């Protein structure tokens, strides 16, 4: 992992994570498990911020690009109120459907409005017309990374002023530091992608940033203008 | 308790922090360098977090403990508004005044009220006052780690229901998660005392926490009641 040791990790997650992460998020965390891109998952870590960042700013309107088996999906429903909606949007219902039955039991489901599609397509259908553009109070970019720069412009239009915007694996492994002579092929192509990523967001006079380094890294931006 | 490698860690710093810290604190940071136990001076990533959050809650009421060279509380100070009123306390007014310049330069002194005392002294003549209670928007816990337990009880009943109270060093260089064999001698008093402050944050039912691994660790608390 992206710390000193895996024990440490273990620690934090034993003390501090999963002594309070619901019952249904370890459910689903479970069944995850079992499938052959499991690691794909959100980190129960960046979740616990997440949740934090939502309750602190009363979210209740939010969007979600990279849906996956649900956690990060499930833990934003539990983190809102009764009332909160979520558009979440993966071009992978199969993935969807191993998460369900826990957002089912969490009485949840109400929350989402699960859309199956291309992310960009989405996003830019949603900016159609004056119900979408600046109406989410937060949003969660974890799609495919190469795209992450492009979800930016739409996130930047679809999230209100104040709002959040958190973008998953911007540390990428830690690859994004190291020479890039020492990287695997497998993880070059996102390397440069979130290299790229990271550069922008640290440069956009238009958010504030906190780029972090939880699971895979995640950058918490709020939007100024 | 620290990342993989020095080189995760400086990029992070130098893609997404430093570009975007003030220069008066790069200029208590490099004053800071001086003092003997400069290491103590608060990283300039949680600070980055602290900032965020601070903005996030329009805070405007804070209360330091434990204030060194100054970094924590130029930082706290430069993300309030203008009338923001910080009470900050630390028995060390030496180690305030290698910050001091730094403060005026900044222009914020005037939201410093900079108390030279035991830390417990202050908190408790504090919570005499018949409207201090619930009064404070924000906490930030970073004197004596032995304390910090006691300090929790003053700070739950300062903050306001919703506010939030931080603690620094809450990995103590990462020997919190390492059998006490294996610790060095002098480490060994303030690992148990933060071991035993992380176990009491987690399960009290009063608070929800995050706990995560910028610089020495460092845990977000919301009051909930
Ligand atoms: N162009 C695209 N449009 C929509 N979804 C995409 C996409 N490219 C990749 N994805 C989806 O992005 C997801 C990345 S993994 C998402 C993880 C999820 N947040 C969790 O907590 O489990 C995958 O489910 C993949 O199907
Ligand atoms: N019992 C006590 N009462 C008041 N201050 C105390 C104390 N024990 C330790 N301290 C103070 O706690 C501080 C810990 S270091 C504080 C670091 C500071 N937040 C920064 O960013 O620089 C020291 O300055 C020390 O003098
Ligand atoms: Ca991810
Ligand atoms: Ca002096
Ligand atoms: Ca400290």
């Amino acid at each position: 992992g992206l710390l000193q040791s895996e024990e440490l990790c273990q620690y934090i997650l034993r003390t501090s994570v999963y002594p309070r992460e619901a019952g249904f998020l370890k459910e689903l965390r479970e069944a995850n498990e079992s499938h052959p891109d499991s690691y794909m998952s959100t980190s129960p870590l960046a979740g616990q911020l997440m949740s934090f960042v939502l309750k602190l700013v009363n979210a209740k309107k939010t969007i979600e690009v990279g849906v996956f088996t649900g956690y990060s999906l499930l833990l934003t429903a539990l983190s809102i109120p009764d009332d909160g909606k979520i558009t979440a949007i993966d071009f992978d219902r199969e993935a969807y459907e191993i998460g369900l039955p826990f957002i089912r039991k969490a009485g949840v489901e109400h929350k989402i409005n699960f859309i199956e599609s291309d992310a960009m397509l989405a996003l830019d259908n949603l900016l159609q017309g004056q119900e979408s553009e600046g109406s989410y109070d937060f949003g969660f970019v974890d799609a495919d990374k190469p795209n992450y720069i492009k979800y930016h412009e739409r996130l930047m239009k679809l999230v209100k002023v104040g709002g959040i915007v958190a973008y998953d694996n911007t540390l990428w492994g830690g690859t994004v530091a190291q020479p890039e002579s020492e990287v695997p092929d497998f993880m070059k192509e996102n390397r440069e992608a979130v290299i790229e990523l990271n550069k922008l967001l640290a440069a956009d006079p238009r958010i504030e940033i906190v780029h972090l380094p939880l699971g895979d890294g995640i950058t918490f931006c709020r939007r100024l203008y």
